[PDB]
């Protein structure tokens, strides 16, 4: 019976920003965006934002969690002048992953770190809560017009949450006046969406690793 569309999430949203200047994007710049649907550079293709994203940037730009921390910052910076966000790719996580920060070796001289497979999706950054890291996997929209979740955690990367919706509202579940708590976000149409987007998405998933050139490198290293 519980209400989780994205306009009882912006109300939730709304409710819990930490910020004190709340930035919105005007419609007319927020129709202007598109993102790069491709994880290669060099591919010019672009698709739809999810509509988690765009109402978010809608209300501000520059919200704070109730954990008073950003969520969609970082993803700002890859926005260029005709309005596309270009993708980012996960090196620099995956080279904290293995404990190359410490090594004194500039990453530059190790890309590319992560696969650059030509199939690969895009990715949207999204500034988190703790030490993971949180994507937004650019690949096929759904239903409701959101993307999947991807998480990084040291070497590992794998599709979670169904969408920024589902992530936000497990987010925002913590606050003790919100109204509900994480038991109640075990929705079966969150968990068919996840079943559906890794049958959907496999074979791309199934490219997320190191590149063997990265390990070569390495292996050469003295």
């Amino acid at each position: 019976a519980m209400d989780i569309s994205l306009t009882n999430l912006i109300e939730l949203v709304k409710k819990v920003n930490r910020n004190k200047v709340p930035t919105p994007m005007s419609a007319e710049e927020i129709s202007r965006l598109r993102v790069r649907k491709y994880r290669d550079p060099q591919n010019t293709e672009t698709t739809e934002l999810p509509e988690s994203l765009k109402a978010l940037l809608a209300y501000d730009r520059d919200l704070l969690s109730n954990y008073n921390m950003p969520v969609i910052e970082t993803l700002q910076k890859s926005i260029d002048n005709e309005g596309v966000i270009h993708s980012y790719s996960p090196d620099e996580e995956a080279y904290y992953g293995v404990g190359m920060d410490s090594s004194g070796i500039d990453i530059e001289d190790l890309m590319p770190v992560w696969s650059n497979d030509p199939r690969l999706p895009a990715l949207i950054r999204i500034d988190h809560v703790g030490d993971q890291a949180i994507f937004i996997y650019i690949t096929e929209r759904d239903a409701n017009g959101e993307y999947p979740i991807a998480r990084m955690e040291r070497n590992e990367f794998w599709l979670a949450e169904s969408s920024l919706v589902e992530y936000l509202y497990n987010i925002i579940s913590g606050a003790k006046d919100i109204g509900f708590t994480e038991e109640d976000l075990h929705l079966p149409q969150w968990k068919a969406q996840q079943k559906m987007n890794e049958q959907r998405d496999a074979a791309l998933l199934d490219l997320e690793d190191y590149h063997e050139a990265f390990w070569a490198k390495l292996d050469a290293l003295v």
